[PDB]
């Protein structure tokens, strides 16, 4: 509920989107305090010491940070709501490894592309970012097993942790001039991410492309 | 069992050395196969071939990989062995923080003193190990509640995170010439890293010190 949920968010965030989806999956009321641009509040200061970073969720007034534990706290005190996680020890590992590899690797290559300064770094970074979309493409027929998520039936944990992406992917695409995910390349991923982004937990949480893109001419 | 549980390692990483106290209290068997300084196996990089790193937890033939999943996996899936995590989810999302915190920022902050070149640079980098003591210090007290272990009656989550560094704060003690965790500056950590290295499912991974320091010559 707003009296007893509070997440510190900012509307552009991936890893925000993430504690959002969530929440709503588990039917769970909560107020959003957005960040602004370029300064963090004193409440973030407070609730987030260590990192300083969002989101933070707040449930009766105990803060808990990092987007994948948050989605781990709200699927387990949440626990009679439809399930986030795999069920499955193995599945659980693997959903559990490629979120972290997205975090770790994945998104960071993203920008990477418009750091690159030459057409051999250039080069280097968009075809990295493709390599890595063959490679998530793979992975999401794999885990899928022809059910329309990664999560099987419903969005899961690795749906919400890829998905998430899918504003900045598209942002991306837009100002590299290639487009990574789509039929041709990455056609299971094209018909996946149509359909996360009509989930009704998902699609007023996903900024419209647009937006975002201004927002990122906004960042400095 | 050594039949159907392996694991690929080296005896000096904390990282690995995480999954092997796990599998100790868990009382499951398993086989260990050392890497080799300055190459990768083959065998390595066909079971983690994302990140080519250790550990990697091959359980009936299917690789697991990174330190903390594997963690939740063996406590997952032996499930009736002694619990690793912590049953509250708010307790849990706490130590998954605190081991985060451990891996991005407090660990890769060791080897910064001995990077540090000039006066203000090695002071800066001893200082920032030291105040991430107290915090650590800190942690311990709140978490601990008076009981032995960050997990309570016996070793934990939080605990195989943070005292699978030991060795390594050992020797970085020994070749920064000071002393980051001792009675006079973190005397709950002091006592409490002595019962840690004298658990039976920790005290023969963890490696002793002169050992480490002297591996830490051969490497380069």
């Amino acid at each position: 509920a707003k009296s007893d949920v509070k997440l510190l968010g900012a509307w552009p965030s991936p890893y925000v989107m993430r504690a959002r989806i969530t929440l709503n999956v588990k039917s769970v009321d909560y107020e959003l305090l957005e960040e602004t641009l370029g300064s963090k509040s004193d409440l973030l200061l407070k609730s987030n010491p260590v990192h300083k970073k969002i989101p933070v969720l707040i449930h009766n007034d105990k803060p808990i940070c990092e987007s994948l534990i948050i989605v781990h706290y709200i699927d387990e005190f949440w626990s009679s709501g439809p399930s986030i996680l795999p069920s499955d020890p193995y599945d659980r590992a693997i959903a559990r490894f490629w979120a972290a590899y997205l975090d770790e690797k994945w998104y960071p290559s993203l920008k990477g592309i418009a750091s690159a300064q030459g057409e051999e770094a250039k080069k280097a970074a968009v075809d990295q970012v493709g390599e890595s979309l063959a490679l998530i493409e793979d992975t999401y027929v794999k885990l899928s097993k022809g059910k329309p998520f990664f999560g099987g039936e419903k969005i899961g944990y690795l749906d919400i942790a890829f998905g998430c992406f899918l504003g900045w992917l598209r942002v991306t695409e837009k100002t590299s001039g290639v487009k990574f995910l789509n039929e041709a390349k990455t056609p299971h991923l094209a018909k996946w991410a149509v359909r996360f982004c009509a989930d009704p937990a998902v699609k007023d949480v996903m900024p419209e492309t647009e937006k975002l893109a201004e927002f990122a001419k906004l960042l400095a």
